[PDB]
């Protein structure tokens, strides 16, 4: 074991990360892509649907940028957690909370949307093509889909690094870890045009000394940022964030 | 334990044993596809001859060339220790090998050499030039991506940040996307791509390399010929054919 005391760490004077490093890194990389696409889409405010929004962290941040956000989730508890985190951050006036399945969201919406966030939900649905078609149908032409899905290759790599050989050998963490090649095909089949692909946590989870995730977070973030949009790193991401536009 | 010592060399390293096991899965596959006849095989940059010897043990005529006089001395002395009859030695650069060959060869091994040469495209062309139409090149090169991932996993962030300047350090780890292009533009037909040590070097508990060797070998064998794993190999072994 290595002494991690304050005096030993190169990044000792950098800010600490309040939550989890897995979450902080995920947010950072995701928002690099979201800021890049938002700047592309011009200065006008958007109508954004966050389907399967959970406790609303991303949706609340989206509401902080002025947009009207519609969060949808199957869990009533997630919705109540969301409403409260939103009130706390004084953005209750810029958000909607719909308690329903993403598959049924079209009946709860009045006009189409400009941007849809479907983050970490595709691996939880048994009907992924159908959910994608629902999303495609509530999005305006020219609109964008920000799709972040749990990558089966990341799962395998994580478990091999961790020495969980019996699991990787036998199989049977979400219900349906996805094959990136099949996800891209689903998107292209429906008619979406893929703009970008980013691996989310391409190195972080695989570090031999896990303490470095926190102790060397900034240096790690710089290298994740550098390599996360190149193969093979994209395909080694724990999640893959694909941005796609409807023509 | 019991079965361990009889299936690998316990005096060797797991990195070398795994590398050899995966390489030989591919070589044995190619050798079978090339028909039952015995072959003329050139091992360009064969070093101490570990692989050239295993080839000659399979009964083929093997020709080993190497720039280093010292490597050649070890190869011959290892050959005798008793396959000296199926082998020939040449002290020269692979670039200069043609003059030293009486006739063309059937199979060329160029293992762990491409990352050391300043003229990789030229050397690949020389190898093509001494190979018969329909012959095969077995190319194993040190993979830049595997180096990067190894370093990242190990926490060597400043080294990766700096671009891994050379500081057992090949001068020129290769980009597999570029190597494939080099082969294809030169007329080779790629037959197979295999990552050599796609998990082993990245295990969090390094004791598992030895303690769970056989299980690891199985998992490596299963995933090393598909992406992204190929691209994470410490080496990549590409088999390519010179068109008939
Ligand atoms: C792992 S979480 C991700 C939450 C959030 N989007 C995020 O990025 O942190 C998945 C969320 O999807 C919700 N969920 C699962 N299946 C769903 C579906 N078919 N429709 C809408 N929400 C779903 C869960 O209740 C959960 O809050
Ligand atoms: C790392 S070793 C690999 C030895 C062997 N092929 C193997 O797989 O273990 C590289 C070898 O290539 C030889 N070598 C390097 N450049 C060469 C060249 N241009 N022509 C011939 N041999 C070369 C070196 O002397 C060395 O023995």
């Amino acid at each position: 074991m290595q002494d991690r005391n304050f005096d030993d760490i190169a990044e000792k004077f950098s800010r600490n990360i309040y939550g989890t490093t897995k979450g902080q890194l995920r947010q950072a990389i995701l928002w690099q892509d979201l800021d890049r696409v938002l700047a592309e889409m011009g200065p006008q405010k958007l109508r954004v649907l966050d389907a399967g929004g959970g406790e609303g962290q991303t949706a609340i941040k989206m509401a902080e940028r002025g947009h009207q956000v519609i969060l949808c989730d199957l869990s009533a508890q997630m919705i109540d957690r969301a409403k409260q985190a939103a009130e706390a951050k004084g953005v209750s006036d810029n958000m909607q909370f719909i308690h329903c399945a993403a598959q049924d969201v079209a009946s709860h919406l009045e006009t189409p949307v400009d941007l849809i966030l479907f983050h970490a939900v595709l691996e939880w649905v048994a009907d992924p093509r159908s959910v994608l078609q629902t999303l495609w149908s509530v999005l305006r032409p020219g609109g964008v889909l920000s799709l972040m899905f749990y990558n089966a290759h990341g799962l395998l790599m994580h478990n091999m690094v961790a020495g969980n050989f019996d699991y990787v050998q036998a199989g049977m963490s979400p219900d349906y870890p996805r094959d990136p090649t099949q996800v891209y095909l689903w998107l292209e089949e429906a008619g979406w045009q893929i703009m970008g692909k980013t691996g989310v946590r391409v190195f972080h989870d695989y570090l031999r000394e896990k303490h470095q995730q926190r102790d060397c977070y900034e240096a790690l973030l710089e290298l994740e940022t550098r390599y996360c949009r190149q193969e093979p790193y994209i395909t080694l991401g724990r999640y893959i964030h694909v941005t796609a536009r409807k023509p």
